DNA sequence: TTGAGGCATTAACATTTGTTAACGACGATA
DNA sequence: TATCGTCGTTAACAAATGTTAATGCCTCAA
């Protein structure tokens, strides 16, 4: 992205060099809260939370370049206890101390607006996602989450639209929609397989009826159209 | 509170004076989408969306002072098609044109951080709310929404904690949690009535077991502690 | 006093989802 | 080769939620 490359060179002009992480590694976590401004430049990650009773929740995925704040900018305190796990093989991110960030954005306003814009993309995204997961229950939550992955990690193929995401087990989908048991997620997939909506070929998901998912996630599709028009046009 | 007064006097220097609205009135809407930056100064509102088949969704409430973005700052387009209905008798809000906002925040950087902070409070709120409504289904969604209302509109009294909302029908709670039929909301409330969690006096809600709701909304309670510590202290 | 309409409660059914378990396929280690 | 572990189906059962309808309470309007 053009605005992220200029934000890279800027952070590298002020001595904020990149750090490397590998799969399964946590940039920040929920137990040792440290207020950071993560600038995920390259890689794929998921924001998770583990309750006291052990249940895992997959709140959302993040694909670079994007910005994830674990602390506020004025109070410099925590926004919440979450984990940011790397799920791609390797991921590069610039870890910025919350205090210095405040100083970098006051210098240059083009990068202030950039971090502000990406923050607006976060707000609209959560509202849309919250809207679609609530109306139609779990079937809609699985359909809605699949629609997200299809736009971001989808590539057209002979057999539909291939989701280029490894280790997307049944447990990982259930975590995204609040389903605790893999058998429940599976039962829903067997209904979508029978309805010719998707095919689970080779431990990879193929989408053949994009319109059906658009039915159950109208606001999320509306969001990709409005907020990520390039990613949306590639499938329309 | 205090930082909003400085944002008031500031807005009262660049000729962007406040407009007054009454109950049932829509500041912005989904069908005629104008891009504005709302600075709700005083009053109560709800952000809604109406599907194509008429179903209503209540995404969240807003009590001044707060900021609601209906459009992006860089692209100057809409963040999504939503309605912002006034539910209090009278509400005062400063309507800012989206094209003017970018120049106004560059003048004073302390008010830039203010609008930036309130957006981080929006992001954290949506993640927490999304987290708690997903784990335990609809019972948890009603409990979580109730926990929200209890902190923002709750006042301790001899019997229970009064949720001071004039119109809080069964149908309006279902809209907040994705329940389409009021009879389903009632059945859930009848379970909470029998379990000594809440009572129903004068079409008004009273909470007697706040801890029971915290079980079903751990992230939302965590959020009030971190983001609205004053509102949290009033009940702890 | 009469009658209409909104709202809450309850019921009874249909559908979905939570929960536990058995079967069978695949990969890995020795 | 044999055998353990993980993950995906499918089943059966329990529990929650969707859906519709009848009922009773209340305010309003004439």
């Amino acid at each position: 992205n053009a605005q992220a490359e200029e934000f890279k060179k800027y952070l590298e002009t002020n001595g904020i060099k990149p750090k490397q992480f590998h799969k399964k590694e946590l940039i920040f976590n929920q137990w040792d809260p440290q207020e950071y401004c993560i600038f995920l430049y390259d890689g794929i990650t998921k924001l998770t939370s583990i309750s006291e009773n052990g249940t895992i929740m997959n709140l959302q995925y993040y694909k670079g370049a994007f910005v994830i704040m674990s602390g506020f900018i004025d109070t410099e305190t925590s926004v919440g206890y979450y984990n940011l796990e790397v799920i791609s093989e390797q991921a590069t991110a610039y870890v910025i101390k919350i205090n210095e960030l405040k100083e970098l954005l006051s210098k240059n306003l083009t990068h202030f607006f950039y971090v502000f814009q990406t923050l607006q993309k976060q707000v609209s995204y959560s509202l849309a996602k919250f809207n679609d997961f609530s109306i139609n229950g779990k079937l809609g939550s699985i359909c809605s989450q699949l629609l997200i992955l299809t736009y971001v990690y989808g590539k057209e193929t002979p057999d539909g639209i291939k989701i280029t995401l490894d280790n997307l087990t049944m447990q990982e989908l259930g975590y995204s929609s609040g389903i605790a048991h893999s058998s429940a997620v599976s039962r829903i997939i067997s209904k979508l397989k029978q309805e010719k909506v998707i095919v689970y070929k080779n431990s990879c998901f193929y989408v053949q009826n994009l319109d059906y998912l658009k039915r159950y996630a109208p606001k999320l599709d509306e969001w990709f159209y409005l907020a990520c028009p390039a990613t949306w046009g590639k499938l329309n």
